[PDB]
């Protein structure tokens, strides 16, 4: 089916659009047209320095009677400037602000880690590393649950967090709201079975970012792996007359995850949305599990000394 159950009894859509690195000046156009083929889910955040274009092109839709807000799944994010619980609230209502929305289906706290509170988004020290906040996961997870109580948020989650960060706050004493979401790079390169079975058992729906290999994140090396281009995917996919971004969006669909492909050109937006016609047989599916790698598209050194940095656990 095309939704999925959230622990507070709501359903979102498996298959949403990213907006990571779409640009204000294209973003309001790509988000128009992916609500005229389909698109439900939004994947949003306050970093991506976007939201006000997100914004107009769902205002438009709602004034042109093409979707009601009920039927959208909006999904933004705590930036990691923003985790000491004085400036939590703060922050979801910028983001509300920017979306043009008066509540948000699901708000994930971003990363586990909080940074020194202030204007850059990446604040570093003369040597380049990220300088950290004094914050906690409880605290900030508590302070994420009084946007729920307040009515700013449906549901709240996380995302980057370890099996070990997200049993913090499900053993949290006097927890309020257990997280709904936890969404993590996934990708036949980076499989996440352990976390993904983690999650799953504890009923927490995995999100798989990057499903795609993020081709235009901006440390890219040409030496990378690139799933796009990998010809044994390229394979399956003419096996099923499709294109290797649709089986790339398919396979975490049928792990009973949530999937957030991100694009900003029109013919890749419908593409990527044409994923309901087809299946990938036991085979396909065991063949792209097979490719992992335990790569990332996100993992950078400037965080690898944080209290909270996620990935030094296995998993
Ligand atoms: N929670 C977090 O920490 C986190 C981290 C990373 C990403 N995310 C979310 O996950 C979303 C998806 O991840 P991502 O943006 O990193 O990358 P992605 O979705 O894996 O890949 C996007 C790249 O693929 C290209 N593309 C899209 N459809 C294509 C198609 N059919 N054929 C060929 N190329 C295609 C896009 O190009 P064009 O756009 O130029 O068409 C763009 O360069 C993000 O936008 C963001 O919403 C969350
Ligand atoms: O966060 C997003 O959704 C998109 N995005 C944008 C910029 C960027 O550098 N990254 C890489 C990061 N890695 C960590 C790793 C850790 Cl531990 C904390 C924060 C980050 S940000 C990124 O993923």
């Amino acid at each position: 089916a095309s939704r999925i159950l959230l622990n507070n009894g709501a359903k979102m859509p498996i298959l949403g659009l990213g907006t990571w690195k779409s640009p204000p000046g294209q973003v309001t156009e790509a988000v128009k047209v992916a609500i005229d083929v389909g698109y439900r889910h939004i994947d949003c955040a306050h970093v991506y320095q976007n939201e006000n274009e997100v914004g107009v092109a769902i205002q438009e839709k709602l004034r042109e009677q093409v979707v009601k807000r009920e039927e959208l799944f909006i999904v933004s994010k705590l930036w990691c400037t923003y985790h000491e619980k004085g400036l939590v609230k703060g922050a979801c209502q910028k983001t509300l602000s920017d979306l043009k929305l008066d509540y948000l289906d699901l708000y994930l706290i971003h990363w586990p880690t909080g940074f020194k509170p202030g204007k850059e988004f990446f604040p570093l020290d003369e040597s380049g590393n990220v300088v950290p906040s004094d914050t906690n996961i409880l605290d900030t997870w508590a302070a994420m649950e009084e946007l729920v109580d307040e009515g700013l948020v449906k549901a709240i989650g996380i995302s980057n967090f370890n099996h070990l960060q997200v049993e913090m706050i499900l053993n949290k004493p006097g927890l309020k709201y257990k997280p709904a979401v936890n969404q993590i790079e996934c990708h036949p390169y980076l499989t996440q079975e352990k976390l993904i079975q983690y999650c799953q058992s504890k009923g927490i729906v995995v999100t798989a970012y990057s499903p795609l290999g993020s081709p235009d994140r901006p440390w890219a090396k040409p030496e990378d792996p690139s799933l796009l281009e990998d010809p044994r995917i390229k394979a399956i996919a003419a096996k099923h007359n499709k294109t290797t971004a649709q089986v790339l969006i398919r396979f975490p669909m049928q792990r009973n995850l949530v999937v957030i492909p991100k694009s900003v050109t029109p013919e890749r937006i419908a593409e990527n949305f044409k994923v309901f016609d087809f299946e990938l047989s036991s085979q396909d599916m065991t063949t792209l599990l097979s490719y992992n790698r335990n790569w990332r598209v996100c993992a950078p050194l400037s965080c690898t000394s944080h209290k909270d940095y996620p990935f030094h656990e296995e998993f």
